[PDB]
């Protein structure tokens, strides 16, 4: 068995606090990732008989990192070296020339001498970056020491004191990152010899400080970044640039005159609501895909509606349009017309702009718009960290891609609809997907708000306090398939009508229901509660234990019409025991089923009978004490097992030797001593860490069924620790002799 | 010493996990509360000599209870007696005459007899609550069985199934309750004979249910409650009058026709909207002091401005009105023009309406307007259980009442002021409070701001976004004396800039100052920090652990400059250890000193020599191992020295016989195993429950200590637990022979 790492070839050997360099690993392992342990020395002994290896990663060593001169030169075959906050002084010394990949991110390097990298001729990607950040005083680069290495696609040099361009570049460049590099002014010769250059990143030099997981310094005086008109003269393969928080006030159109393949600008963090009224910058972009152009807004304005030039119609290009944070009151349908023009707009995103009215009228206008992104605004009742990130610009979808997916995307959460208007979907176009989340809608739902949108097949309704108690309640929407009613608190309570959940009977294709801390103790539906299209529902965070509990058993048959449910959570219910006949009338038709952290003391393992689709039984978090003996009689199809964080003492005389089908088991974080032969198949995965292990004579009998028994894959074997005897405490069970 | 209750003559014995009534308790008590213990029998030799008790407390017992017939019989001097939630089926037999007191609520009591409370002529309040609540199904009220209690004052029925009001009341009644009580109907011959009625509560019978923490169930057809025009015709004294949840559309001037002595009138959830418009029954209130008609909005219905009718001018003697949840968009001058002649109207609660505008320049035409609550509004940026308690009607104080003091108090808390506008305070009353909560206001405050208002002298800006780097922001604000900037989080954080705390040192008058929970690890105050009238500052919540723990030790006196400073709240800033020179630099004039909830392993107590006011030190919640023998040269002025949930092993020798001054000495939940003599004055409390004593012959010691010293108040001996050995495990220290 591969121990302290974990071979899949890869080795996985991460987080397992390791003070040296395991020498129990292969030979024939190509990729070794040591990363996050308590390693502090690396000679040319520490992967002796290792000339396989590929890939080493050595990042967060300890918790610095002292290596020899030449400890890694032995390695032939190293093509990818991660040296990532390890606190080192300068550049590592003697490092192999076959390496094609290095990062260095994190450490104490102060200086680029040639001693350390102009041997490596080989390397294609390197990372330099939070080196000289804030310590520092000046990162001294010497000159021409990145001249030699003609092979090098990409170089970062981001987040460091840098204050000018480094001067002889390779031509070979392809990404170039000098981004919180302190360089204010930019020249045509700081970038003469890059032909071949698509990435650009100059972004957060001169800033607007912001919400900032690093230190911010803005220019004194307010100055912005002053890049001269031909300092981008011969970038002409340049797609991607990046111009975030470099407190620019104006665009040279001259800058984007032998740039006619840039697909992607990025000009959020800068003082350009004067540009976006008045852009001659944007007939120069005609390829131009993606422009942000966010939190640009004045600081104290409010204006009453958004000043887009008539330029933006020239970019035909154009798939995605980002203008949050510009701040304003009302957006009409005349302020959009240039953008009306462009066929590939799809994505418009108008997030924490504080709108208080828009003319949904407008959107209509747009050839192929899909996402519609109007987020933390201020729309009311229409009545009659890691380094390797990108900071300024938001890589997350806008709206999640399960909802997207369905058809045309409408955003509106965390907004002021309070209640759903007669006219709040007036003139929108056939939205497919819609998102109401965190709006504190208390409106009682009768099917009569969703008229104007009935297209709808995904629907968020989340963190608000609807009532659909009304039979009638949504199904004006008879396309839907997915409705999310996490969170919801009833503010209209009636006792015999809260909760009544008659409504999702009348669809027709609603597979995905979820309704999730929505306090539900009550239930009011006279005839339980058919639905032959529901496959997934979501019941957690609910009172099951209230519902249960009940002295005349009302709610016994609460999920029994549910023929065709598949997937079932029933999670934080507070339940302490499920009753014998309320478990039996469960659809059989389950496949998957979710009781995890509820206050289960005890278990009826034979109702599991009435259950031949049951592959996935999740049990964890729970107060269950004991196992049982005969599960082969009640189950034949069970593949997982989650019973993690119980208070299982004893694994019964043939458990493992019983269920065939069982693939996953799971019984890590209980209670568990020792485990015997009598209770030791299609088994290929079986946690057992942080369990109360006694590592004496008695556990001999398990020690030798791990040998016998390869294939089952125990995880994290250093987790699996002896809690007795004294001298023994602290050790792996595997590490006994 | 009392075991198990503390006596003060009223003894203290509730929730002491009591299985019996103690016989430990003194002949000469008066009043014994005996509530929240798990008593389950009362007998006559439960209270056997103790004649001198008038008020005896059994609440919540056990967690029913089994009471002998006449087992308070016995009792001549019993006046008081409480006997709520206690599983009761019927009223107790045998009740002692001498009664003026009775509760009897939260029992499953369904009949109100002659056999059980027709003997008690002598009870003045008596209170029948939640017995015949949602169980049950009506409440058997026997015919004139109150008639005989001609000295009844008060009697609450609230909360049971009486569908009509109970015929034969007592002349003498002064309070009526009948809240939630199913009477749908009320007749003139109900309150006929009721000439001193001062109180009449109908509220929530046919409600309009809202966020109730009870069941909730409407009237068929929406109906609403029933009441004769004459049914008030002879309650002349009536002062008080509860109607809310009453699910009204009219209300009948011909109600108050013989009641002009009405005081408060309560119309909150019904449907009066349009009697809001129009109202006949306002000119028949000339005596009215607060009226309530919140959440009297139309569902779906959210119009431009509030009618108010012209009869609100006859409200002559009117302090307060309630307006909340009448939901509407915009306030104007003119629509409050009826409420602008009202003399006495100082409190215009205005909360939760979803008001986008108000015209701020109607208030100062107000007379005498003290309190203006606009919270839970949408304002935005201005550019160029317990049964005893009030359901329906908000108790607490609308402003704090240290904010209201000062003067003339706004609460503009929890709208839409995301940046305070040029205009935001145009045409606003000398202000002297002000409440700007939860706004999310990511201003950068240049003293420019609270211009229009620079009388505030009291200023509220919790849980905000601002940015005051500037040294001369809310500088306008010359009066200022309390300022509160807790769970504050800085959206534009500046390296070398954030945070700059010099604003502070401009103040004349700045007397409180809370920083809390600001996450404050980096100043740049060149230097520290003079302020001649600060007496209290909360630093809790902070980063103190980063500032003192600096290499360069530039945070050394952080506090040194604020010479008048009396109290210093230093908690949850994750301090391991105080350099010895960070301590000293403290303020001498300090008297209260907290450093509670942190990680201190090691406290240096020589450095409160330096401390010659110290009267109270608080180190709750540390990692504290071991304290001073020597303490009296270091303080002679500590009064308070509160050291619970530490780590303390051993009292030092000559501890307790060292400060002179010291009166509470708390070290509860500790790791003290015994207290030698040597170890063991003005002290007049000592905490000690929670620890694992070793109840032996070393505790022996401390036992003859606290005979001979009684007068050191030892809390709570019942949680004053023996930890070894087994027999002794459980049992108080007190309890041992
Ligand atoms: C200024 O603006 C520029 C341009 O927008 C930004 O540049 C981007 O920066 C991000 C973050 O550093 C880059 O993202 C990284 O891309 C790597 C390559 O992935 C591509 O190629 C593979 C195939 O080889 C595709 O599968 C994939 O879809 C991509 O097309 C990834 O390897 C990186 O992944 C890392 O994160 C994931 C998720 O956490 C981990 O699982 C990985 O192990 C890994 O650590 C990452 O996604 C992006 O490529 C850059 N753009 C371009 C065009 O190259 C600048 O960041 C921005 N500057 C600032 C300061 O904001
Ligand atoms: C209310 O309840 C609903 C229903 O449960 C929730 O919606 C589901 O949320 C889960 C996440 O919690 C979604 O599942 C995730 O989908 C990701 C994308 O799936 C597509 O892409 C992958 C390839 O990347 C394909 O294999 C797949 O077939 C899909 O085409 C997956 O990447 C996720 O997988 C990862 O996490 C799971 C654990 O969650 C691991 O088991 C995996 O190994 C993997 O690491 C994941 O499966 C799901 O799609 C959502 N369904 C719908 C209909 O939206 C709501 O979120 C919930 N609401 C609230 C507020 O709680
Ligand atoms: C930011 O920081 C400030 C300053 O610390 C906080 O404001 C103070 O908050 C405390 C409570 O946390 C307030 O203290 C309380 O005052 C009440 C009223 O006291 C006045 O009236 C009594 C007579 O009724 C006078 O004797 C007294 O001198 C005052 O004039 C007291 O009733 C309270 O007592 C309760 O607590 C004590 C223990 O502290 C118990 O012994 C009592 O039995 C009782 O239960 C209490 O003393 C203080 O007044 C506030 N000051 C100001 C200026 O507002 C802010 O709350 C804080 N902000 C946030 C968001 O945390
Ligand atoms: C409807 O609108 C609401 C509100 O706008 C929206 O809720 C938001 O959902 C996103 C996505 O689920 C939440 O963001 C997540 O935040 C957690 C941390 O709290 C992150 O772990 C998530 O992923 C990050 O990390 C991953 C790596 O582990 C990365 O791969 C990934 O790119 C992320 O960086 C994720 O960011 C967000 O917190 C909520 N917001 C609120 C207010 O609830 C909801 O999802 C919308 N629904 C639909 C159907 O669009
Ligand atoms: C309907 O309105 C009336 C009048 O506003 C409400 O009466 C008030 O009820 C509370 C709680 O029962 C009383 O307060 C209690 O007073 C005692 C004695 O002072 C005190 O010991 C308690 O701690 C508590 O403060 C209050 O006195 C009483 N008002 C009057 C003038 O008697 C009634 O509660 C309302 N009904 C509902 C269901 O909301
Ligand atoms: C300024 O406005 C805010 C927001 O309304 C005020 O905060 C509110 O403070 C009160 C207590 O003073 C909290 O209400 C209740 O407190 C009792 C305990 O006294 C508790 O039992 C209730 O459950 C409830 O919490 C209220 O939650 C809190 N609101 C927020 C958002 O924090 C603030 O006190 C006002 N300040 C001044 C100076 O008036
Ligand atoms: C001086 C000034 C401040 C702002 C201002 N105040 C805010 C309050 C909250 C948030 C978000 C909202 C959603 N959740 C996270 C925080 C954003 C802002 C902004 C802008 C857009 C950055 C706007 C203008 C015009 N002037
Ligand atoms: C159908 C319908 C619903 C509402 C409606 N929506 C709300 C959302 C949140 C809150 C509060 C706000 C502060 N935090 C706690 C909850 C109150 C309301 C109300 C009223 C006043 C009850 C209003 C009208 C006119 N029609
Ligand atoms: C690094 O390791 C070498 C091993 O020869 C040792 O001589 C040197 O002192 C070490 N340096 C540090 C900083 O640990
Ligand atoms: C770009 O470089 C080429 C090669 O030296 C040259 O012909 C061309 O003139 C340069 N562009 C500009 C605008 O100077
Ligand atoms: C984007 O627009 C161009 C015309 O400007 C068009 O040729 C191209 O096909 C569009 N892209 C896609 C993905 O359709
Ligand atoms: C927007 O749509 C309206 C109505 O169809 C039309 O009159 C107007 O010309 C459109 N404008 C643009 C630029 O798409
Ligand atoms: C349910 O919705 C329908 C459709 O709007 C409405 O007629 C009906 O009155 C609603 N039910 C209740 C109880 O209000
Ligand atoms: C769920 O219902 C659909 C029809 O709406 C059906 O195709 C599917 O097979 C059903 N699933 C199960 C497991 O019966
Ligand atoms: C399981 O439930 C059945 C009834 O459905 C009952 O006969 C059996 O005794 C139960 N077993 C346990 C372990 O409670
Ligand atoms: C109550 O106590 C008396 C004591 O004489 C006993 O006879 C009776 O059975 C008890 N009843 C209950 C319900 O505990
Ligand atoms: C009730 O009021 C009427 C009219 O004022 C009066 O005639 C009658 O005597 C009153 N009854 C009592 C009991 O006061
Ligand atoms: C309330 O108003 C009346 C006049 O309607 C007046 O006589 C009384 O003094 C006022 N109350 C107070 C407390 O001033
Ligand atoms: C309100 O104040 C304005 C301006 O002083 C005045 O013209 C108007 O008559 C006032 N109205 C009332 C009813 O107080
Ligand atoms: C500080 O406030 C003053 C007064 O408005 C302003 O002039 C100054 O520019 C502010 N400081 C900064 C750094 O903006
Ligand atoms: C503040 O300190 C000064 C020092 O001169 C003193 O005169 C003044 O009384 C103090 N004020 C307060 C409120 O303690
Ligand atoms: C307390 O601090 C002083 C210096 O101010 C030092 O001499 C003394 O040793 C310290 N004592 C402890 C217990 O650390």
């Amino acid at each position: 068995r591969s121990y302290p790492c974990d071979e899949k070839v890869i080795a996985e050997c991460s987080n397992r606090r390791l003070q040296e360099v395991p020498q129990t690993v292969g030979k024939y392992v190509t990729e070794l990732d040591l990363s996050d342990n308590f390693i502090t020395h690396i000679t040319n002994e520490s992967f002796q008989g290792l000339q396989n290896l590929t890939k080493i990663n050595l990042n967060h060593n300890p918790n610095g990192l002292n290596i020899t001169d030449g400890a890694f030169l032995n390695l032939k075959n190293l093509r990818e070296l991660l040296l990532e906050d390890n606190q080192l002084p300068q550049i590592p010394s003697g490092l192999p020339e076959s390496l094609t990949e290095l990062s260095l991110i994190q450490n104490n390097i102060y200086n680029i001498t040639k001693e350390g990298i102009s041997r490596l001729i080989n390397l294609k990607n390197l990372y330099l970056a939070w080196n000289c950040y804030f310590n520092c005083e000046k990162t001294n680069i010497e000159d021409g020491v990145f001249e030699t290495l003609t092979n090098l696609e990409l170089l970062s040099l981001s987040f460091n004191s840098l204050s000018h361009v480094p001067p002889k570049l390779p031509s070979s460049l392809r990404k170039l990152f000098l981004s919180n590099t302190q360089i204010k002014y930019i020249s045509e010769e700081d970038f003469k010899g890059l032909i071949n250059l698509t990435l650009l990143d100059l972004s957060g030099n001169c800033p607007r400080c912001f919400n900032a997981p690093f230190p911010c310094v803005p220019c004194d005086g307010g100055a912005s970044i002053n890049i001269d008109r031909f300092a981008f003269q011969n970038l002409t393969q340049l797609r991607y640039l990046n111009l975030s928080s470099t407190s620019l006030r104006k665009i040279n159109a001259a800058w984007f005159k032998n740039m006619p393949h840039l697909k992607v600008l990025d000009l959020e963090f800068n003082y350009l609501v004067g540009e976006i009224a008045s852009g001659a910058f944007l007939t120069m972009l005609p390829r131009l895909e993606i422009l942000d152009l966010s939190f640009n807004y004045i600081k104290g304005s409010y204006p009453q509606h958004i000043n887009i030039s008539r330029n933006f119609s020239k970019l035909l290009s154009l798939r995605a349009l980002h203008l949050r944070g510009y701040v304003f009151q009302e957006l009409r349908e005349d302020d959009f017309q240039p953008l009306m023009q462009l066929p590939n707009l799809s994505t418009i995103n108008l997030g924490i702009n504080f709108i208080k009215q828009i003319d949904f009228k407008l959107f209509q206008n747009f050839s192929n718009l899909e996402i519609i992104y109007l987020s933390e605004n201020r729309i009311s009742p229409l009545v009659k960290f890691d380094p390797h990130s990108n900071f300024y610009h938001f890589t997350r979808p806008l709206i999640k891609p399960q909802c997207a997916a369905y058809g045309k995307a409408l955003d509106l959460s965390l907004n002021s609809i309070f209640f759903i208007g007669p006219n709040q979907f007036e003139n929108l176009p056939d939205i497919a997907c819609l998102n109401l989340s965190a709006n504190s809608n208390a409106q009682v739902l009768s099917g009569t708000e969703f008229s104007a949108i009935p297209h709808v097949k995904y629907l968020d309704l989340t963190n608000n306090r609807l009532d659909f108690d009304n039979a009638s309640a949504l199904t004006e929407l008879s396309d839907l398939e997915v409705l999310d009613l996490s969170y919801n608190s009833h503010y209209f309570r009636i006792a015999g009508v809260t909760h009544h959940l008659e409504f999702i009977q009348n669809f027709t294709n609603l597979k995905v229901l979820n309704l999730s801390h929505n306090n539900i103790y009550t239930l009011t539906d006279k005839y339980n509660l058919e639905s032959k299209s529901l496959v997934e529902l979501v019941f957690s965070g609910n009172r099951l234990d209230i519902l249960w509990n009940d002295d005349d058993n009302r709610y016994i048959s609460i999920f029994k019409g549910l023929k065709n449910l598949t997937r079932l959570d029933l999670s934080l219910n507070r339940l302490k025991h499920i009753p014998n006949e309320a478990f039996l009338n469960l659809p059989a038709s389950l496949t998957e089923l979710h009781i995890n952290d509820n206050m289960l003391k005890f278990f009826n393992w034979t109702l599991l009978q009435q259950f031949p689709r049951l592959e996935l039984l999740d049990l964890r978090g729970n107060k269950l004490l004991f196992l049982t003996d005969s599960l082969s009689d009640f189950t034949s199809s069970l593949r997982t097992l989650l019973l993690s964080h119980n208070r299982i003492s004893h694994l019964p005389s043939g458990f493992l030797s019983e269920v065939s089908s069982l693939k996953h088991l799971d019984l890590s974080s209980n209670l568990l001593k020792t485990i015997n032969k009598s209770a030791l198949t299609k088994l290929s995965m079986l946690e057992l860490h942080g369990n109360p292990f006694e590592c004496t004579c008695d556990i001999g009998d398990f020690r030798r069924w791990m040998d016998e028994h390869l294939n089952v894959k125990i995880p994290r074997l250093v987790d699996v620790i002896c809690a007795s005897p004294g001298d023994q405490r602290g050790k792996s069970i595997v590490s006994l002799e």
